């Protein structure tokens, strides 16, 4: 899975450029259960019906976001990596 | 790059597991720089010297700890985009 | 709690599990001042949730709130 | 200050999750205690402090009580 794919994969079925808000908000949502899922110790790599609630989750939930914020932000993320590793070398 | 490789590539120079809370700490930091950033409007793809302060940089840091708090936690990314397709499609 | 550092973390996740919920409530546009049966998941409840951990917070840092807002009304006339 | 009150609400929840980025960087370095005015830069206090304000503000732009609410909430709380 490269993050350039997923990136355009996110685009693919969910882009709606006029609803900046709405992926903020959602960012914002995602990090909250995050938060919820590490208070409450549920690490390590999930089972599918250990999916819902745990740090795995949300930890992608919160990824999804990144990206389709980027989408809409007309933002490159493995480009953008690739410039922090030219300011990471300087 | 794969999404897989930039978590391990993080995990190389970035991976102190008796210290979760610091990443967790480090997590809110850049979604309160990215928050700051979408406000002031500095959407696009930037060159290198526009790149400080930008909606691409802050969603890139808000990446890096996503990728480390995964590495932290023992959750594969990889592996939880793929379950999260399969409860997606049902 | 009576080890300092846990309970701050505790209400630094709580802090920001409320932010998440107070957010979700903002999108769905749940705003006024709500009746009793209208208090859960409203923008009322949840700035009072968010406020609720802020000061739990300065409980625990030993921050007086009302001497630091008063700090900041100098900044603020400098 | 403005005047159309989706785009003051919007603005204010930036900032305050712009104030809670800054609290968690206050924490992380153990910026704790009740400081005096060369120390409030950057401390506990100071983002506590302003995320408390942002609470406050999008309080007014949507309509809350918040001494109501918590009296609300107390009712509850007891039932
Ligand atoms: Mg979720
Ligand atoms: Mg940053
Ligand atoms: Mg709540
Ligand atoms: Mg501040």
């Amino acid at each position: 899975m490269k993050l350039s794919e997923l990136q355009s994969h996110i685009k693919e079925f969910d882009y709606a450029p006029e609803q900046s808000e709405h992926y903020f908000f959602k960012l914002i949502e995602e990090v909250g259960e995050l938060s919820e899922s590490i208070r409450k110790g549920k690490s390590g790599q999930p089972t599918l019906d250990e999916l819902k609630g745990s740090v795995a989750e949300e930890l992608y939930d919160v990824l999804y976001y990144v990206c389709a914020l980027a989408n809409i932000h007309g933002v490159n993320l493995e480009k953008t990596h690739e410039l922090k590793e030219v300011l990471n070398k300087v």
